[PDB]
């Protein structure tokens, strides 16, 4: 599914992510708009060290799910990548919360530091109503 950007606001809000280990909601925001583009069944292969991310939030097959063919790999969150591709978020956001829970927190995703760090991200979560 590809989330209207209100309606993914609101479900992060209820799902909890509002300042999880210091995160703010429109961080979150920024982050899944660069990562899949608020879309949940979004893969990306990684030629280049064999891994593959998975869903909304862009979740790596390193050490955060287990997709079975990535070397050396570890799964952190106990999910089958598999579980990141469908149309509800409660086990991306479950993986999530577990990946910020890591020294790096949210600087684990490049991307957040390439598009949303030190940046006004409150474009992502005016008028949502959160």
């Amino acid at each position: 599914k590809v989330f209207e950007r209100c309606e993914l606001a609101r479900t992060l809000k209820r799902l909890g992510m509002d300042g999880y280990r210091g995160i703010s909601l429109a961080n979150w925001m920024c982050l899944a708009k660069w990562e899949s583009g608020y879309n949940t069944r979004a893969t990306n292969y990684n030629a280049g060290d064999r891994s593959t991310d998975y869903g909304i939030f862009q979740i790596n097959s390193r050490y955060w799910c287990n997709d079975g063919k990535t070397p050396g790999a570890v799964n952190a969150c106990h999910l089958s990548c598999s579980a990141l591709l469908d149309d509800n978020i409660a086990d991306d956001v479950a993986c999530a919360k577990r990946v910020v829970r890591d020294p790096q927190g949210i600087r684990a995703w490049v991307a957040w530091r390439n598009r949303c760090q030190n940046r006004d991200v409150r474009q992502y979560v005016q008028g949502c109503g959160v």
